[PDB]
């Protein structure tokens, strides 16, 4: 598809079985989801951003469901105020910034 | 230009003759530059990152210019890890994200 960036570029993803809206973020090195329950192994990690860092488990060979296209990679979870598929995700699924 | 996201969306802008670097971001509703000297008369705004918020200062209908195309609207300014282009002039210079 072609999104349209006047409005918050929201798609709805699944992962861990469950589904969630995200935004797709050039903005964003790595995605980042709200707190959930994760299988396999993690390990910490701060990230920063406006306002400061925060903590969060970097989970890694996640599969993602991005508006219905899979990926897999890192993701970390954690207290974001917004869940964010990052550029890790974003490339795997073909998405260019175009103008 | 069609940009693919294996790297950061870094590009050139200029704002007040002076070159500066800033990251294409899908994820801001809004653009927010480093401190710097603008023009005219600024208002408060709060924005919630992902680690907090912060105070900008927020100065309306700047010249600015993006990876060489030309916009003119509101560029917030406070302390961010980066100069970000938020979706408020990425329409300006007509981006839409494609996949
Ligand atoms: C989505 C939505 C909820 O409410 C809002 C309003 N809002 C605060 C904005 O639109 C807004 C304005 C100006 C700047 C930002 C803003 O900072 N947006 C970020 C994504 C994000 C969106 C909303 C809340 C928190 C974080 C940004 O796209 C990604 N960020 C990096 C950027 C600042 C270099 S980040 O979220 O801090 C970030 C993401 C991922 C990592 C791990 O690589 C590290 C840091 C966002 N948008
Ligand atoms: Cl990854
Ligand atoms: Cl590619
Ligand atoms: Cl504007
Ligand atoms: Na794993
Ligand atoms: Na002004």
């Amino acid at each position: 598809p072609q999104i349209t960036l006047w409005k918050r570029p929201l798609v709805t993803i699944k992962i861990g079985g469950q589904l969630k809206e995200a935004l797709l973020d050039t903005g964003a090195d790595d995605t980042v989801i709200e707190e959930m329950s994760l299988p396999g192994r993690w390990k910490p990690k701060m990230i920063g951003g406006i306002g400061g860092f925060i903590k969060v488990r970097q989970y890694d060979q996640i599969i993602i469901e991005i508006a219905g296209h899979k990926a897999i990679g890192t993701v970390l979870v954690g207290p974001t105020p917004v869940n964010i598929i990052g550029r890790n995700l974003l490339t795997q699924i073909g998405a260019t910034l175009n103008f």
